[PDB]
């Protein structure tokens, strides 16, 4: 309030003013804390989720690369093979 | 006087809460983008594999189709 209020009045206005903003304060940690928590959790299986995308991502590269590689070796064959006969 | 220091206890234990929350805040509001950025990363990861993927299946069918034409070509000239 902020009427003209006597101390022992402006007192009382101010000790349940604390208490309140401290019951606030006791809901937005608590808040903050859980959100805290999910989050580390999430992250965590993120970057491990994260990790194996990266594995199978070089797994593929590597079987690419051997697939381009018997498949130029392929074609020079063909080639090879192709100009004896005469196509 | 008594009063007064009721306040000033509840002053000191105020402090330290909110010390605690603008700490927890901050460590929160740092794995949230640490957060984003890997769901970024995750998303580019699955991209990618697709991309890849198709590239093996199409690799793998022309390398057949190229076997296949090798075999065709080596009874015509003789060779096994």
């Amino acid at each position: 309030s902020h009427m003209p209020l006597l101390s022992i009045a402006r007192q009382e206005e101010e000790m349940k003013e604390q208490l309140k903003q401290m019951d606030k304060m006791k809901e937005d940690l608590a808040k903050t804390e859980r959100i805290k928590k999910e989050l580390e959790e999430q992250n965590v299986t993120l970057l491990e989720q994260k990790n194996d995308l990266f594995g199978s991502m070089k797994q593929l590269e590597d079987k690419v690369e051997e697939l381009l590689s018997k498949n130029y070796h392929l074609e020079n064959e063909v080639a090879r093979l192709k100009k004896l006969v005469g196509e």
